[PDB]
């Protein structure tokens, strides 16, 4: 069968890649770092922190509180199972996480903080997050200008927090509901997403009255106030319908833009209505055996196909679904085992019932291109180079196949590859109802502490300009760091010679005339300083130091610096050839990797050798 555990634990650090902000010392990678460090200072509120939404770094509130609040709906569900298999500490921190960021962008009643990034401005760049350049704007709802569903699903979010805290930091689980307080009666007052915008084209929203009902549930679970519990059932009658019907949607699934199939399946579960056990059974029943003469769509190796976007993150969320409802006493009997049986087959299918896996770096031949712009970690603005991924995002789930099970595993496909917060959010529950049933062991101690697979900092030489009295370089520094990406402003670099027969000739080497093009305008070539003159080893020291290099464009991670040491007019007896940084040296303007001109980072030597 299949590691439930592993996966699961796996798809909880899912989010820890995810994480933008001032990053733990506590951290169990060595490729993430800070980032969106300025994320609200447009609007003058420390926006750091919660999740970037998938292979971009924008943040965008409905589908990360969406996300949050589906893994803390798991938390609440089966704490035993995330006890047990030790992700306990996990999960949790990753829910703090991305409600620590809610409340932040709650920083006085009535103001709701939305978004931070624009998605054309940050989708226009393919590199790591801890180098971004470009603005990222703050974008915010109030009573003029409302979101009701972004809102109503951030206090979701921050009340279905506040209950799987309650136990361990009542305090924080107070303040948790504090906000989703304050951000639910904004969603309940103004019934509109009419100035829910900066997210148009990515998340827009297609209805708001599923969002309220989630979030008054959610708020009862946390206050035990039934003035939540009403207002959750007075939505009802606005939540979409079936079209030519009376009828509660039930042909979708749970998601980021409809969570009224989780907000009926806990109203049932609450109140034991046959309304709402019939509205939930009518969806698993779709989803499953078929209902009324309709049925979800199946590939032919087993995968329930809602859509082309994100297949896999649909059938494993219903798979979640399944599983909780099944467990509830009040669910028909004769479907227990259907339900049961069609979360395990979601979920196989997702971990290697076809052959392969569908999650980043677990099981057997995982997804090896995911679209993801920190962990592909290009250098040069580039989707296509490096030709591999550097970092390896365990636990993300991609898109998924279509309608007959094709998948192609390219950075560019986005219907088959991309990883989004929303579509881990299910499967983690769901993965974590399959270990209490299954188990599974997780990896003890798992960390990714990666090895580091390619030279960070390199320098490229090659002989410019000579003469019988001088040598030219020209030599291309390179920024490729990954672990984690990042600027490069103290990088410095030394070219040796033994000038030994600059002192036979009477000549001070002190004395030589060095010169020099170069990109960068801080770049500084110094005189000729001695080194080791024991030996007769001198060396020019070529410093970048202030040269904003950085991961992220082709001249970006670059800085070319031409420069030339020279013997006098006339002079015949300079001699490259005994200089330790001419040995190898390419022979024309075309540059190529060198050892013998050591690059230093900060002082410390980082790339190639000394004499
Ligand atoms: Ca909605
Ligand atoms: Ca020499
Ligand atoms: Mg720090
Ligand atoms: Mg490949
Ligand atoms: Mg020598």
């Amino acid at each position: 069968t299949y590691n439930y555990g592993e996966a699961l634990q796996k798809s909880i650090m899912f989010y820890e890649f995810q994480r933008s902000g001032d990053l733990p010392a506590d951290k169990r990678d060595n490729w993430r770092d800070d980032s969106g460090m300025k994320d609200g200072s447009d609007v003058g509120v420390d926006l750091t922190g919660g999740w970037y939404d998938a292979g971009d770094h924008v943040k965008f509130n409905l589908p990360m509180s969406y996300t949050s609040a589906m893994l803390a709906w798991s938390l609440y569900e089966d704490k035993d199972a995330y006890d047990k298999s030790g992700q306990t500490k996990y999960i949790m921190d990753g829910i703090k996480w991305a409600n620590d960021y809610f409340i932040k962008c709650n920083p006085t009643p009535g103001v709701y903080y939305y978004q931070v990034g624009d998605g054309g401005k940050d989708h226009s760049w393919w590199g790591p997050a801890e180098v971004m350049q470009m603005e990222r704007p703050s974008f915010k709802v109030d009573a003029s200008k409302p979101g009701s569903a972004v809102c109503a699903s951030t206090a979701a979010s921050l009340a279905s927090a506040a209950v799987v805290f309650k136990s361990s930091d009542p305090t924080y689980a107070e303040k948790c509901i504090s906000h989703a307080k304050n951000l639910f009666d904004m969603a309940d007052k103004a019934k509109s997403d009419a100035g829910y915008t900066a997210a148009s084209g990515y998340y827009s929203s297609s209805s708001f009255y599923d969002d309220l009902s989630w979030a008054a549930v959610w708020l009862y679970l946390a206050t035990n106030d039934s003035t939540y519990l009403d207002k959750a059932e007075s939505y009802v009658p606005n939540w979409g319908k079936e079209q030519q019907t009376d009828i509660i949607a039930y042909k979708w699934g749970q998601c980021w833009d409809d969570v009224h199939y989780g907000a009926e399946l806990l109203l049932a579960k609450l109140t034991n209505k046959q309304l709402y056990k019939d509205s939930i059974e009518m969806n698993l029943d779709f989803w499953t055996t078929g209902v009324n003469g309709t049925r979800v769509s199946y590939t032919p190796k087993g995968l329930a196909w809602l859509f082309q976007w994100g297949s896999l993150r649909h059938a494993t969320t219903q798979a979640f679904l399944a599983g909780v409802y099944a467990e509830w006493e009040g669910c028909t009997p004769s479907k227990v085992s259907v339900y049961k049986d069609f979360l395990k087959s979601q979920i196989d299918y997702a971990l290697g019932s076809t052959g392969r896996s569908f999650v980043v770096g677990y099981g057997v031949n995982p997804p090896q291109h995911p679209h993801h712009r920190t962990a592909h970690g290009s250098w040069t603005d580039q989707m296509t180079s490096p030709t591999y991924h550097r970092h390896t995002i365990y636990g993300a789930l991609v898109g998924g196949p279509d309608n007959a099970d094709g998948y192609t595993d390219e950075i560019n496909n986005y219907v088959n590859n991309e990883i989004a917060c929303d579509y881990n959010a299910g499967f983690t529950g769901a993965l974590a109802k399959m270990y209490k049933h299954s188990g599974g062991d997780p990896i003890p101690n798992f960390k990714a502490i990666e090895k580091i697979t390619n030279d960070e900092v390199i320098i490229k030489a090659g002989l410019n300009s000579t003469g019988p009295n001088y040598t030219e370089i020209k030599a291309v520094v390179y920024n490729q760091t990954g672990w984690p990406a990042r600027v490069t402003d103290k990088i410095s670099f030394k070219y040796f010679m033994d000038l030994s027969e600059i002192v036979a000739a009477g000549i001070d080497p002190l004395s030589l005339v060095t010169s020099s093009y170069s990109e960068g305008k801080n770049t500084k070539v110094s005189g000729v300083l001695p080194w080791d003159v024991s030996n007769n080893v001198y060396y020019v020291n070529v410093d970048l130091t202030g040269e904003n290099i950085y991961p992220g464009g082709q001249s970006a991670c670059r800085r070319e610096v031409q420069f030339r040491i020279a013997a006098p007019q006339g002079t015949t007896y300079w001699n490259p050839k005994n200089d330790f940084s001419y040995d190898g040296l390419p022979t024309t303007s075309t540059v190529n990797t060198v050892t013998n001109i050591p690059v230093y980072d900060n002082g410390v030597k980082v790339f190639g050798n000394e004499p």
